[PDB]
């Protein structure tokens, strides 16, 4: 109940957030019980919205739907309700309005980009009564959530999975858009470059190795301050190499201590065979004497009294000859490993790297080893899902009733303390251009776009140093996919995933994974790490060929017709994107995502914020995702409304 609401809202259910404390400075300085009441109303209200997010949740509705000691402080409830509504915590996505939108509209805002962050914010601003318009360079909305659809085929070339619903706003949006989510089975059989499979231990041993290795990386950073080596920020790749070497080293040592023992023992067997050989010389000599044989009766008794002493010693040695050799054996039969890495084991340990690079959108040498997991104390509760209906349904549903200008690429953004102007061009006819006047501009331009040195969008006035330093510092990875549409299915339906073991450590992530989750005859081969960019420079036919080759190596040549339809993404070559999403670069931190979020005041000639930023690269705890983009939009729509409503 109520407690699960605060959760689905990324909110403490017994504490007040820094924000809530600022907007309610009275309740914070005020007693406790009162607060406890606040938290309840707050929690209850979210429950109500969360229980049915397909219809607007009004103050009035929030009043009779209450317990009896609460439905009485009308004022607090209203305060709380407005707070929640303002910040996009209780009235976002696509819902039914019960009260038509005002006929006239306060301010004027221009939003650059029809991505999820764009549509999300525009949608908020529109209900806050502002005048919004969106300029999109492409001929469709969604942006980095692209959906391929031909015949009965449908696949996501962009965003593909919903990473859990526990606290994920995509849960609300999901029930609003009517989204068909299907869980992804946690099972991936790894096949080898030659065409065939991995035992099991092989996988269990490596995956184990992967984990422990990655654990070290962590231990060295936080626990040891190992992130600034030779006036340079330490990389993940770096640490992964430091680590492996010390493990490669431990192996050498053991192979040496072993070799030493084996050696010593061999030398002792030699020094014994010698002592034996030289003892028999003495023995044999007594059997020469014993044969020639009162002092002949006491002589024979003595020589045989001695010859039984030497012989009793020759047995001592024969006892060592056995106890030593015995030990000699042990060492050759139970000897340690030659390497910590087989030409194969490594080639497999790579996969787990490729996979890691695929998740991060960039090779490890580029990840700030110190900060690549600040976003982890913020993950969702639940199995990761997919959208077999096409993630494109979310943005297409949010794009309803909005003034969106497609095929309109922005070239310049001028902003002053008297207003702002946006200049764009028709991507279908450069002959015609446009000018848009507005009070505020909301930039949701991909970070890979704000990085093109020969700029695609010129700001006037250009933009402070701190803003650009952040842009230069932050990372923008790449990651692509191949779509294979087949006549029929030729792989286990029980198999959602399954990887390709790459030959070289440099080509670790080239077609290192195949998806099938598409409860249909559709296959997705992925490209991560260094292969991402590079491969974008290859004809589709050639890329497909490599795929069929890889697959034919698992089900043999004939259980694999040619695809009926095929598609290849190239998010780096795409002008409207210039990559996949952000990643914490070696010399950057979460603080940089905060800088990218900070708005810009344009004077003077007493200034007010005119240029605002939202997008997958402006949200600290949820970067590189669809929910981060959507949350960023809701964040700015609030900040903007807060600036232009009152003043
Ligand atoms: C291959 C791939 C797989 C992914 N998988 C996942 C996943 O499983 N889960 C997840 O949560 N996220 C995933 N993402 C990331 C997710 O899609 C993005 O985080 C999200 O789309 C970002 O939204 P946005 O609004 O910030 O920007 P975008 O959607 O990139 O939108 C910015 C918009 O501005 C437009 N634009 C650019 N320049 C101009 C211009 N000059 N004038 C006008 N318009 C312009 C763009 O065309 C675009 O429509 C993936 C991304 C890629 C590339």
């Amino acid at each position: 109940g109520v407690e699960g609401a605060a959760f689905q809202s990324r909110l403490p259910h017994d504490r007040m957030t820094s924000q809530e404390a600022a907007c309610f400075p009275d309740i914070i300085s005020g007693p406790q019980q009162t607060q406890k009441v606040f938290l309840f109303i707050r929690n209850r209200t979210l429950q109500l919205w969360l229980d049915n997010p397909k219809i607007q949740l009004t103050f009035e509705a929030t009043l009779q739907q209450l317990e009896a000691p609460y439905n009485s402080d009308t004022v607090l409830v209203h305060r709380v309700h407005s707070y929640l509504e303002r910040h996009g915590l209780i009235n976002f996505g696509i819902y039914k309005r019960i009260k038509p939108l005002p006929t006239k509209k306060t301010g004027k805002v221009i939003i650059i980009g029809s991505g999820v962050s764009g549509l999300a914010a525009a949608r908020q601003l529109q209900s806050f009564g502002m005048d919004v318009t969106l300029l999109e360079a492409r001929d469709r909305v969604g942006g980095r959530v692209a959906t391929f659809r031909k015949g009965n085929y449908v696949a996501d070339l962009g965003a593909m999975v919903v990473t859990g619903l526990g606290g994920n706003p995509m849960a609300v949006v999901s029930k609003q858009v009517n989204m068909e989510l299907a869980k992804i089975k946690q099972k991936c059989p790894l096949y080898e470059a030659n065409g065939q499979a991995v035992p099991k231990e092989k996988d269990e041993m490596v995956e184990q190795e992967f984990n422990r290795l990655l654990e070290a990386t962590s231990y060295l950073s936080h626990q040891l301050d190992f992130n600034v080596l030779n006036n340079k920020p330490v990389s993940l790749g770096q640490a992964l190499e430091v680590v492996i070497q010390l493990q490669e080293k431990h192996v050498k040592d053991e192979q040496i201590e072993h070799w030493k023992k084996i050696v010593k023992t061999q030398e002792e067997l030699k020094e014994l065979l010698n002592k034996m050989v030289n003892l028999k010389e003495k023995i044999k000599e007594l059997h020469q004497q014993y044969k020639e044989a009162i002092t002949a009766e006491f002589l024979v008794k003595s020589k045989h009294r001695d010859l039984t002493a030497l012989c009793k010693e020759y047995d001592e040695l024969a006892e060592t000859q056995g106890k030593l050799e015995e030990k000699l054996q042990e060492l050759e039969a139970n000897p340690p490993s030659d390497v910590y890495l087989s030409s194969r084991d490594r080639q497999i340990l790579d996969w787990h790297f490729a996979n890691l690079e695929f998740a991060n959108a960039t090779p490890l040498s580029t990840l700030s080893l110190k900060h690549w997991d600040q976003d982890d104390d913020f993950e969702f509760t639940g199995s990761h899902l997919t959208v077999r209906n096409g993630y494109s349904c979310v943005p297409v549903a949010l794009a309803e009733g909005l003034d969106i200008k497609l095929n309109t690429a922005v070239r310049q953004v001028q902003y002053t303390a008297s207003g702002c102007e946006v200049i764009a061009v028709n991507t279908r006819s450069t002959s015609q251009t446009f000018i848009y006047k507005c009070d505020a501009v909301l930039c949701t331009l991909p970070l890979g776009v704000l990085k093109q040195q020969p700029p695609a969008v010129q700001f006037v006035p250009p933009l402070p140093e701190w803003k650009t330093s952040a842009v230069q510092r932050m990372g923008f990875g790449n990651l692509n996919k191949v779509v294979l549409c087949f006549d029929r299915v030729f792989w286990d339906p029980s198999v959602n995933l399954f990887g390709h073991v790459g030959s070289t450590t440099a080509s670790r992530g080239e077609l290192f994974l195949f998806w099938n989750l598409y409860k249909a005859p559709i296959l997705l081969a992925l490209v991560a790490g260094e292969a991402a960019g590079i491969m974008e420079n290859i004809s589709d036919d050639v890329i497909v060929g490599r795929c069929l080759a890889i697959l034919k190596g698992i089900f043999g040549s004939s259980a694999v017709p040619q695809p009926k339809e095929t598609v290849v993404s190239r998010w780096r070559a795409d002008p409207w994107a210039r990559g996949s999403y952000s990643y914490v670069a070696a010399g950057s931190s979460g603080n940089d995502y905060d800088l990218m979020a900070q708005p810009i005041t344009p004077g003077p000639s007493q200034p007010i914020p005119r240029l605002f930023f939202a997008g997958e690269h402006t949200i600290r705890n949820y970067p590189a995702t669809v929910h981060g983009a959507l949350l960023s939009g809701l964040r700015e729509a609030g900040r903007i409304a807060d600036q232009f409503l009152g003043a």
